[PDB]
């Protein structure tokens, strides 16, 4: 219900001209900090691409899609509307301050540990589905178009997710609607988190967002179209992702890794910052209905591939990152049954 300490808005620090980086934002030396990602042309519906998509989801846990049915002007309007929101004076969003029991609104940290290291970012969080959680009053207000751009952007990415779910299912040799079934059909969950990474006086000591995999089903990520910062990890190597114009990055989430009995892997990512420019990225979360007990699909279980995770609802699961904040992939790996 409350934070262990008052919230410092990272924008307030960058708007000062601090000579140093506060120790709360200095990461251990062990964890202190752009390559092309092959793109998938989506208006192609059993191609070589189906092998590539499945190859990406199994070894990397992410892929980049172009020609996906979302308007490029809508993609940019979503970014610039949110960028305008974060360019507002800090005290203009303070009334939207979020709290740890729903996290909805204007936030600057994730987790409730009092001494915990912090990330160099502010963010906004809101729900889109289910409808009893959707509330325009908990949305921003200043950019007069922002709520209409959020609603349509959310509508378009819900549609895109349903189509992506069909490719993910088929690539596992399942009925093309098996994932949509496991998530709860049409009453799935959809939320949005927009991340603001202001300039950082010593970015080689800081992280815009510490390592983690997304707890939910899949993430549709719209990274900043101008500034690099997103990094994915492949076998202890942190690789900076060069964004492709008006493409999305599709992230396998923790919930799909569990459903695929670890055939699909959830990507581990982090954000680096820099001293000279900011970043704005949009994270759309497509999640299973939160009271459905999630477990490895029975279709993928043999006696030599037994189910690797016990059942757990997404309501129970999401509290791990809500209480601890980013902890890499230790949340899902501590979920592997003994
Ligand atoms: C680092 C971004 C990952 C997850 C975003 C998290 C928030 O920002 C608050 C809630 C959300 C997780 C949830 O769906 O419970
Ligand atoms: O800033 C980015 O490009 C990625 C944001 C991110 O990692 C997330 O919140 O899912
Ligand atoms: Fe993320």
């Amino acid at each position: 219900d409350e934070w262990p300490e008052p919230i410092v808005r990272v924008q307030s620090l960058a708007e000062s001209n601090l000579s140093s980086l506060p120790d709360r934002y200095i990461k251990p030396a062990s964890l202190r900090p752009a390559t092309n990602i092959p793109i998938i042309d989506l208006e192609g519906l059993d191609d070589v691409i189906m092998a590539r998509i499945s190859e990406a989801c199994r070894g990397w846990g992410f892929f980049q899609v172009v020609n996906h049915g979302v308007k490029p002007e809508l993609m940019d309007a979503a970014r610039e509307n949110w960028r305008e929101f974060f360019h507002m004076p800090v005290n203009a969003k303070e009334t939207y301050s979020n709290s740890p029991r729903t996290y909805e609104g204007y936030g600057s940290r994730l987790g409730v540990e009092k001494g915990a290291s912090l990330d160099w970012s502010d963010y906004y969080f809101l729900h889109l589905l289910p409808h009893h959680l959707k509330d325009f009053n908990k949305w921003p207000s200043f950019p007069p178009t922002i709520r209409e751009v959020i609603d349509e952007y959310g509508e378009e990415l819900v549609k895109l997710s349903g189509r992506i779910m069909r490719v993910l299912s088929t690539n596992l040799g399942l009925k093309e609607d098996k994932f949509q079934e496991a998530f709860g059909g049409e009453n799935i969950g959809a939320c949005l988190r927009v991340n603001y990474y202001p300039k950082c006086p010593r970015p080689e000591l800081a992280l815009g967002l510490s390592p983690h995999s997304d707890p939910g089903g899949m993430t549709i990520l719209l990274p900043d179209d101008q500034v690099f910062g997103l990094q994915v990890r492949k076998d202890d190597t942190w690789i900076t992702v060069k964004p492709h114009p008006h493409a999305f990055i599709v992230n396998i989430g923790d919930q799909i890794q569990i459903l695929s009995n670890s055939t699909y892997k959830s990507v581990e990512h982090r954000v680096i910052v820099n001293s000279d420019k900011e970043r704005v990225s949009l994270a759309f979360f497509y999640n299973p209905k939160s009271d459905i007990p999630i477990q490895p699909l029975q279709e993928l279980v043999s006696t030599h591939n037994p189910p690797l995770y016990p059942p757990m609802t997404f309501d129970q699961y999401r509290l791990f990152i809500r209480t601890q904040g980013p902890q890499g992939k230790s949340h899902v790996e501590s979920h592997i049954s003994p």
